Formats: structure tokens, sequence, C-alpha cells
């Protein structure tokens, strides 16, 4: 007595699924597949490798383990902190992806989304409230899924040349579930001749150098990119600098008692999980608000180069892309270390304060070029306006590291043979537990993209509700036909007219420039500077 | 005989004119030779005094122009002509002028010394637009002008040598106002209430006397007019002015000793000079000052920033001020693409060439940076957008921003400071109209020639250029020019007052934005 619906076999064998409920409908569920052996051990570090074929059915009944992550505890259980936050525990046997598909299975093949999570490339989990699939699934008739990858020292701790730790290992996570989907997601009535990533933030540069690595770029079709670009600054770091950082983790931890690498990840693999995990703060060059310890490496193998140049020198004819930012990208950043700011009060800063602020919000970057940040950020009439440096502080914050690395993406690809949409979503949740001051903070589209209010157990708005089924509409008509049109339309996104279309509880309004005055100096004046 | 007319100075005894105005009459003197003639071995030095004279000077005409370049780029045009020389160039040209009211005041009179413009190279107190006649009648003050060396005469230097030692225009300056001090009582002037007014290179003039103590104790208040000291073609650096000065004695044909040097340039007909000084520049420029000013730590001590930011100026009051469009009449002496005679509607490519060629000795990384400031990427090559970027340009890097930054160091240290913008389009004006309110068109309201029946300026105008005189003489006569109020500059507050045929408008910085970037961030960036 069992339900035919339930159970695939997939190429390492049988499976058994769950069926849920939601409020259009069944969807069917396949919630932890394995897909790759468990990376403990002397696997730690490690390439992925294949999941084994097994004997009987494995039940991908429910969310499997968080990878290793530090745990924020800025705001202890504060709403807008917990979402983020693992919701399962944590363990290095953590490579698990996730199908939704239609009840009963689709006849026809099917088009696919997956999504990549966000996090800085050190926290993040598919198995989040806000990444549940079955509310898109069940209003589009699509098939989603979503992997967990390593994140933090498992996924991106490099010693550059090394075999031992190779770097980069959470993408090659990604790409093996990406290769998952290719081979088996026909079984559940997927087409793998039509599958579109989409992630946000780190997940957005994950799409990103998937884009950019051809042995990745023959896995999919189209791709969107929330809030995040594979060119942002706090994306990629260079081969030296990995290791440095992957040699001060191990001092820090007692490993060795530098020298041979082999030896060094050796003793390295024989530290608890969270022992490393309580020592990658300690690891990075600078204060900072931004920037992760251990983030993918341009070592010449998954990225041949920067992301930036082969996004320049790039052919991207055949490819649609989806883009976009939202309306306050830096506030949600400024809460976490900046001077003078807390979601609590109002961080109308000082003068002093901004400027220490840009210096945090802006690493890396000498003396020199953060006094053009401050030039060009500084209203001369109105130099000392506490408002109004809160307000530049995020502006600053925000097109540095998101707004200004996706304008210049989208540029580039409309340029170079892609079509590319853009949106700024403009819409502040009803449900919002952050301040007024931080507008629509970063991450904050995630739950309508996925559909998250029409969940009968939450309280948002019924207007909110409608919204949130157009823009899984326009998500899903992206992944179908590369195009989110079906009524006002979304003009694609050209390096000259720069029309990008604002998603509120209005109807489209199309509007021109990504912050085209603000992302010319950090695309085009600043890039002099630094190589000077 | 004319009593009135007749004067005794220091050196000797003068004759005057009485000239019309359609208020009335005025004394003038024209012609007051106050040096020695600068000639032969006397060229390049510093002045000296005039020895006295027997007999009776004629002063009733405007003496000759000191010799310079002759601007012939639309020969016969209004607009260039107005500024070219109306008397007959020579090296014997150090007179002065004084206007008084009809008959002479029997009590001390305020004075307003001007000093003329045109790039430290051209210039004459004797052109029409600088006629004192119609300030004197129509606000009872006694107005000075002078004739000082311009081009390699005044400004050549072979810094530390005694033949050249440069600088010797703004002694020139000086003397005559050693002059006044010593003689404008003779004609009614109070000695002790001496105003200094000047625009464009005459601006700048004022900021270094301004800045130079032997010429502090002449003269009490200053009015600075799309001109200041520390403007980037004001100045020159003693190894550039020796390396241009040697450049010069090649091109003449002169041997490279610096006694030798001056000696053989002594040699040379005055035109010879003329003819080659802009040869001398080192790259293509809109501005063809090739002798300006020295900072060789005599005349100025220091660079005229560095002694902006360090000086006391409490007690001093100060009024500054620019035009609507500083930058466009220089777009047409070389900018490619414009002229007078079109729009200038410019490509981006032109765009690009005129900001090297408009802000001439900066980086790639520099002229970069002002590219990215000054470009609207939304609109990136729309020629009307781009001509006028780069009037912004040529206009705040030469004029806007190095008067607000004066003015903001001077208010910040202890100065009362006014500053305007002049709005109007005078109704004659003979440029076209994209160039809006051009360089040096202020000049002719505050000099009252709109009150002259024979041009065509329109009722309003008049009434206008009355005001204005008004103005500047509240200022000569009291350190304020008001009698809506006209409120001091700030560093802070910034304000400053629009100078049109409407009722003043208070507004807050001189293109503050804008002048950040020159102000603040350029100079970081150039020492690194
Ligand atoms: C760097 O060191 C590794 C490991 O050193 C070995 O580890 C010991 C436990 C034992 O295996 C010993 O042989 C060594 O001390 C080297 O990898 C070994 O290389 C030697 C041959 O030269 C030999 O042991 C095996 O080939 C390897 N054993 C492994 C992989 O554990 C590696 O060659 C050294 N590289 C250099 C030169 O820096
Ligand atoms: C606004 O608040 C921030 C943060 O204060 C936090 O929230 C408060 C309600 C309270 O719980 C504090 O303990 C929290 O730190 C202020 O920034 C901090 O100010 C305190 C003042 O003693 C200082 O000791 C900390 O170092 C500051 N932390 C920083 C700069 O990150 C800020 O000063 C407040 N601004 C105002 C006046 O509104
Ligand atoms: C607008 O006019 C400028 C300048 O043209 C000048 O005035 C004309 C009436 C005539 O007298 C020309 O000889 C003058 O040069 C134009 O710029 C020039 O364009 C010509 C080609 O037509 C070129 O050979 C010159 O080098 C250019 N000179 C400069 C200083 O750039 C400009 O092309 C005109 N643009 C229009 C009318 O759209
Ligand atoms: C929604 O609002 C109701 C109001 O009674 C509350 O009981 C419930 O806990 C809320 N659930 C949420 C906010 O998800």
């Amino acid at each position: 007595r069992e339900d035919a619906e339930l159970l695939v076999t997939v190429r390492g064998g049988r499976l058994r699924g769950i069926r849920l409920k939601t409020p259009g409908g069944p969807v069917s569920a396949f919630l932890g597949i394995p897909f790759a052996e468990p990376p403990m051990g002397p696997r730690r570090f490690l390439p992925p490798e294949p999941k084994q074929p097994w004997s009987g059915v494995v039940d991908a009944t429910t969310f499997q383990s968080v990878c290793y992550q530090y745990v924020d505890t800025l705001y202890p259980g504060f709403e807008g902190t917990e979402m983020w936050n693992p919701n399962r525990e944590l363990s290095e046997d953590c490579l698990y992806l996730n199908v939704w598909t239609p009840y009963p299975r689709p006849t026809s093949p099917t088009p696919v989304l997956v999504w990549i999570y966000g996090g800085g490339f050190y926290s993040g989990a598919s198995s989040l409230d806000v990444y549940d699939g079955r509310f898109l699934v069940q209003a589009e008739r699509t098939v989603l899924v979503s992997m967990n990858y390593r994140v933090g020292a498992f996924g991106f701790l490099a010693l550059p040349g090394s075999r031992e730790a190779p770097g980069n290992v959470g993408l090659l996570d990604q790409r093996l579930a990406l290769q998952w989907v290719q081979e088996n997601v026909a079984a559940f009535g997927g087409d793998p001749t039509s599958v579109t990533l989409f992630g946000e933030s780190a997940g957005a540069a994950s799409v990103g150098m998937h884009l950019l690595s051809p042995p990745s770029r023959g896995l999919f079709h189209r791709a969107v990119l929330q809030s995040g670009a594979p060119n942002g600054p706090w994306a990629t770091v260079g081969m030296g600098e990995a290791r440095r950082r992957a040699t001060q983790l191990a001092h820090l931890v007692g490993c060795p008692p530098g020298g041979n690498d082999t030896e060094l990840v050796a003793c390295l693999r024989t530290r608890p999980a969270q022992v490393l995990v309580n020592h990658e703060w300690h690891v990075l060059p600078q204060e900072s608000v931004f920037r992760f310890s251990f983030v993918p490496v341009v070592d010449g193998d998954f990225l041949s180069d920067t992301p930036e140049a082969l996004i320049n020198a790039g052919d991207f004819h055949g490819l649609q892309v989806l883009v976009g930012v939202v309306k306050d990208e830096g506030s949600y950043f400024l809460v976490y270390g900046a001077p003078g700011f807390s979601k609590d009060n109002e961080s109308l800063i000082s003068r002093a304060e901004f400027l220490a602020g840009v210096r945090v919000g802006v690493p890396q970057v000498s003396d020199l070029a953060a006094e053009a940040v401050v030039l060009h950020y500084t209203d001369w009439l109105h130099p000392e306006d506490p408002a109004r440096l809160r307000e530049a502080l995020s502006d600053v914050v925000g097109d540095h590291n998101v707004v200004c690395p996706v304008a210049q993406l989208a540029g580039r690809l409309a340029a170079q043979g892609a079509r590319v949409y853009a949106y700024v979503f403009e819409h502040r949740a009803s449900t919002l537990s952050w301040p007024l001051w931080m507008g629509v903070p970063h991450g904050y589209e995630i739950e309508f993209i996925f559909g998250i209010p029409l969940d009968p157990s939450r309280n948002y708005t019924a207007e909110e509700k409608i919204f949130a089924q157009r823009l899984m509409r326009y998500w899903a008509n992206f992944a179908r036909t590369g195009d989110p049109n079906e009524a006002p339309q979304w003009p694609p996104y050209t390096a000259g007219a720069q029309q990008y279309v604002s998603l509120d509880l209005r109807p489209l309004e199309v509007r021109r420039g990504l912050r085209a005055q603000a992302c010319a100096f950090w695309n085009r004046f600043l890039p002099k500077l630094l190589s000077a």
C-alpha cells in the first residue's frame, strides 16, 4: 500500500517522497535527496564525490542537516535575524537536495527552477522557511530544485595548488547538484533542456560564476541574479590572500604545531567542525561590515580569470538573464557593525561616524579612494545632516557591494549578446520587523518570489498575496520563455537606455538608470585610480 | 582757465579735462605719469618713481597702451574689439587716470582703484568699458585706474637675478597705489578709504596685493570679480618661469648666464617679444598666459593658496562674485567644435578633447576624474548637454571654484565677505545666445556704461546699472553693499545673491558640489 506519485527512481536508486498541502492544492516533495557522498573525515575540504547507488528506498521526506556555519546572535529571538539561521541541526553530512513537483507528476516535460541560497558564502541552507518551493510549484506548475552546498571553511578554504584543499568545493557542490538535475529531473517530470538558475546575494554571485565557468554553463539555460553578482568585491579572493587566510585559520586552531600543505590539512581535519567555525571570524584582514572569511578563489580552474574580466570578455549570445536589487540594499548591513547604527534607534550618525562607516562598508581601498567616496557621497550644502549622512552611508554600502556590481554585469551582458531584464523591488512588506528607516532591506523580496504570503499561517494582506502571485508569474514566465511578459510591458535592459521596472503593489513603472551616476563612480573612475 | 582742472601733485602741475555725463560734469585727469618710462635698460626692472617735472603736464587724454598681443580671432567683431588696445602700443605706458566730481570735492571722498584684467598678457585702463565718469558722477567717489606692464614686459622672470626679478607688473600696480596714497587728496580723495576692484587677472592682482604685506597698507577694502589669486592660471613656479624666460630667449635668437640673456632680450624690439610669447607654453591650451606672477618668496612669500589658508583676515571686508557662464567665452578660443557662429553642439570625443585644453596641466587620471564628474551617464552623448558641461568644466576650474575657495577661507578666518552671481544678459550683447552671460560682461553695468545715451540699453538696464553702482560704492564707503538684504557669505551657509533685473534673490552654494571636486578631491589625487 503505497502512493505511486511519491515513488521515483533516480540513477542512484529508489526514492519515496511526501505529499504537501498548499492553499492551491497538493504538490509532491522529495526533501533531502543525497547527491554526494558525505564530505566528512578524509573527505573534508575535498571536491564532492557523486552519491553511490543504494538498494532499497531512501525516504526523502524531510529537510536534511544544515552545513556547519556560524549562527548569528546580533538580535537574539528577533524574527529578522532568526529567519536566516539554521532550522536543522548542523552537520558536515549536509550534501542533500530538494525537488518539488506538481501532483500528479507533469505529463509533459516541465521547466525547472534551481535555487541557490545566499548568506555570504559562510551561512545559509535550503531548508529555511522563506525558501519553501511548494507555493511556486503549485501556482506556476514548475519543478523547483534547491541544494545544500558547503559554506565557510568547509566549502571555500583554499590552499591553492594543493590536492587536499583546492578551494571552491562549495561551488563544485552546486555543480554536482546541477549535474544531478540533468541526469534525474526528468524522472520527476522536469525538462533538463529548460533549467533556470536563480539565487540571491551570494547565491546570485554563485549563479553568475556558473555562467562564467564553461563546465557549469552547459547545465542550464537561463539565470536570475537577485541582489548579487560574481563581480562583487566580497564574492572572490585572490590565490595569495586565500592561502594567507587558510594558513591563519590553521594557525589559530593549532595547525601545524604553514609548511607542507598535505600535513597542514591533515591537522585541520582532526579539528572538530565547531572549532573551525568559532575561529573563522578571526581570519579577516580588516574590520568590515561585510567581508566573509572564505569565499570563491580565482585560481584559474573553476574561474579562469576574475569575473570582471570574464564578464568583459564574454560572448553571451543565446542567454537570457533577469537581474535586480531591492530599494535599500545597504541598510541591512549597516546594523551589523557600522558605528552609530542599530535597528532599535534611528541611527542618525555624525559626520565622523559617516567617515568611519565608509571604511568598514568599503573595505580594503586606499585612503585616497575612501576620500573619493566621501566627496562623492557628501552633500556639500548639508555636509553634517545626520539623516542625510545615514542615507548616504546606506547608498555607499549598497552601491559598492550590490547595485553597481549588478549594473555592471547587466550592462556588459546586454552589450555582448544577452537579453537582460532588470528590476528594483520597492515594496516594504506589511510583516516586516525591521525599522522604517531601513526601507526595503536586502533579502526581503525573496519571500514574495517564493509566494510565502500565500501561507495561511502568515498575515500578509490580500493585495500582497496578489503581488506575490504577480512576481511568481514573472519569474515563471522567464523560466519558460526567457521573457517575464505574458498589460504594462517589461522592456529589456540595454547599455544605452538602461531601462528597468519597479516591482511593488502598483503596476509596472519603467525607469532608467540603475544608480547610473553613482555606479559610474564605482565602475568607471575608481577602477582607474586603483591602478595608479 | 578753469581752476578745477589744474592740480599740483608731488611731481608737479597737471591740467585735466571737463567731461560730460547725462547726470552732469566730471573732472578727469588722464595720462598722469606715475613712473619713469621702463624702457631700454629699464625693461624687465621694477618701476622707478616718476621724477619731478617743470611746467604743466597735459592730462586731458589717455596715454599709450603697454605692449601686448592683439586678439585677431574675429576681426571687427564688437565682442573681441572692445578688449583690444584703443591707443598706440608703447613701453612708455605707465600712466594712471583720476576721475573726480565737478567741482572737485573739498571733503575727503572715498577712492575706488580699478585694476584691469586680461590674463596678465593684455589690457588697458583706456578701454571704453572702464570709463570712470558715470561711477564718479552717480556715487560721488574718486576713481583711479592705472596701466601696468603685461606679458614678458611685466612678468618675465629669471628668478634670483637682479636683471629680471619677475612680478614687475605687480610692482607697477603697487607704485600706482603708493602714488594714490601720496597724491589722491589733491583731487579730493580720501587716502584712508581706498577700495581695490579688478576683474579676471585684475581680480587675481587684487588678491595678490591682499596677500603681500607691502601692498596691504595701501588700501582698506577689496573687490574680486571673476578672478582669484589661487586660480590655476594666475601664478607660476620659479623653475617653470625660468624655463619660459629661457625659451622665449631662444625663440627670438638670444643665448640661453642671466645677465647675458636679459641684455640680449633688451635689444629686441618690443613687438618681437610679443610675436613669440604664445610659443613658450608647454602644452596647447585655451589660456594663453605665458608670463604671470611668479612665487619667488618675495612679492609672494608662498603660494596664494598657502597664504590664504594661513592668513588672519579679521578686519577685512571683501566683495566677490562671478558671471553666470564663466566658461563659455573661453571655449571659442580653441576648444574643438566651438564657434560664435554656430551652436557649438559638440561630440563626446570633442568634449573629451576640450577637457584637456580647458584644464591644461593635469594627469590623465585627473582628466578622467573630470569627465566622470561632468558626464550625465543617462545622456552621455547629448551634444547640447556636452557643450554646457564643458563650459562648466572650464568655468568651474578657472574662475568659480578658485573664487569660492577664496571666499570660504576668508570668511572662516575673520573677513566679512559678500558674494554675487551676475545673471543678466545685456540686451546689446553681440555674442550668441548659447554663451549665456559670458565672462567680463558684468563690467559695463558696474561702470554705469548703460547710462551713456549713445548706447542702446533699455530703461530697465539703466536702473539696474544704477543699482550695481550703488552696491559697489556702498561697499567702498562702508564695507557693506546694503542700504531684501544681501547677507554675508559664510563657509557654512554659503549664501550669495543673484544680480539681475529682478530684486535680489538669496541662494546657497557657489557650485558647491562641483567645487568640492576641484577644491577638496583633486588636490589629494595630484600629490599621489
Ligand atoms: C609533503 O608531505 C606529504 C606527506 O608527508 C608524508 O606523510 C607521512 C605520514 C608519511 O606518509 C611520510 O611518507 C611523509 O612524511 C608528502 O606526501 C608523501 O610523499 C612521500 C613521497 O615523497 C610518500 O610518503 C607519499 O608519496 C606521500 N604520502 C602521503 C600523501 O601521505 C608530500 O610528498 C610532501 N610534499 C612536499 C615535498 O612538500
Ligand atoms: C543609537 O544606538 C546605537 C546602538 O546602541 C544599542 O542600542 C541601544 C538601545 C542600547 O541597547 C545599546 O546598549 C546598544 O549598543 C548607539 O551606538 C552605541 O552607543 C553606545 C553608547 O554608550 C556606545 O557605547 C556603543 O559603542 C555604540 N555602538 C556602536 C557605535 O556600534 C548610538 O550611539 C545611538 N545613537 C543615538 C544617539 O541615537
Ligand atoms: C559649428 O562650427 C564649428 C566651427 O566652424 C567655424 O565657423 C564656421 C562658420 C567656419 O568659419 C569654419 O571655418 C570655422 O571653423 C565647426 O567646427 C569646425 O568644423 C569644420 C568642418 O566643418 C572642421 O574642419 C574644423 O576643424 C572645426 N573647427 C573646430 C574649432 O572644431 C563645427 O563642425 C560646426 N558644427 C555644426 C555646424 O554642427
Ligand atoms: C498572525 O496573527 C495572529 C493574530 O492573532 C497571531 O495569533 C499569529 O501568531 C500570527 N502569526 C504569524 C505572525 O505568523
